[PDB]
């Protein structure tokens, strides 16, 4: 079943669409957690992760590719399919790369990177 949640990463900050804008290609970052819609993510059985009607996708499939939101219908399965493991690893299924934070200061855009089991690579769910 789909579950709506916050995605909580390094230092208890939340995955956040910068500025709250739902336009295609707006990047994601870490931001102090709050009730705003751009921090509410729906994990679906189809493998997508959605906010504001859009899908989390990397802009590419290589280490260091940033993540952003995009139209779920302007995305192929490779772009939009993720798997959140119980230990916190959030894997981009096609590439096997993992969602990785790049700082807790403002506008630190998240990327997909080779898994190093870093503290920047562990994502928890919370109501
Ligand atoms: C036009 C304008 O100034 N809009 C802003 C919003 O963009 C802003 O939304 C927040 O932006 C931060 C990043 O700076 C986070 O993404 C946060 O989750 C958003 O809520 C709001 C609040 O600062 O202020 C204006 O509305």
């Amino acid at each position: 079943v789909s579950r709506s949640t916050h995605l909580v990463g390094q230092d208890g900050l939340c995955l956040d669409v910068i500025g709250g804008y739902s336009d295609n290609h707006v990047p994601t970052q870490l931001w102090p957690c709050g009730p705003q819609n751009n921090q509410l993510w729906t994990i679906q059985a189809d493998g997508t992760i959605r906010t504001m009607g859009k899908c989390l996708v990397p802009n590419g499939h290589d280490p260091g590719s940033y993540t952003m939101i995009d139209d779920c219908n302007k995305a192929d399965p490779n772009d939009k399919t993720w798997k959140l493991y119980p230990d916190g690893t959030l894997t981009h299924v096609r590439s096997s790369l993992v969602l990785t934070s790049q700082g807790t200061g403002a506008y630190a855009i998240t990327t997909i990177e080779t898994n190093t089991s870093a503290p920047t690579q562990s994502w928890g769910t919370a109501d």
